[PDB]
């Protein structure tokens, strides 16, 4: 079973690239060469903040390894990684899009203005006069709203941030 799980890895995110090498590289330590070995592959899932279960794993190797090896390379991680977040419930980018919209909302409106907007002059430093404030709002409203909402803005820095 590669196939089912070469989708997950093809539609997967550069995230799951970084995630890897970040624990993998604990794991060998440095070194030329640490296959993470399949005793230990229950381990590492727990060390990732999870309810693991190395019961269940010594009963997939029992009847299929997946290759026959006995360790965990490359594939093999990447994969498992991927088929743990098979069915889930919890998994959207909006959790982090409310922490950004609170940045740019902090009062008691819930909506992005003129003023809430200006604040990304901050956010960066100094530059531009005050026509860098009134032409963003002009890029980002005019579109009959008057405002920006959410969808609106969790847009906006979803194509540059």
């Amino acid at each position: 079973m590669d196939d089912i799980y070469k989708a997950a890895v093809e539609q997967l995110t550069e995230e799951q690239k970084n995630e890897f090498k970040a624990a993998f590289d604990i794991f060998v330590l440095g070194a030329e060469d640490g296959s993470i070995s399949t005793k230990e592959l229950g381990k590492v899932m727990r060390m990732l903040g999870q309810n693991p279960t190395p019961e269940e794993l010594q009963e997939m190797i029992d009847e299929v390894d997946e290759d026959g090896s006995g360790t965990v390379d490359f594939d093999e991680f990447l994969v498992m990684m991927v088929r743990s977040m098979k069915d889930d419930s919890k998994g959207k980018s909006e959790e982090e899009l409310s922490d950004l919209f609170r940045m740019w909302d902090k009062n008691a409106d819930g909506y992005i203005d003129l003023d809430e907007l200006k604040i990304m002059l901050q956010a960066t430093g100094e530059t531009i006069t005050e026509d860098d404030i009134e032409e963003l709002m002009k890029d980002g409203d005019k579109n009959n709203d008057g405002r920006i909402d959410y969808d609106e803005f969790l847009e906006f820095m979803k194509g540059v941030e």
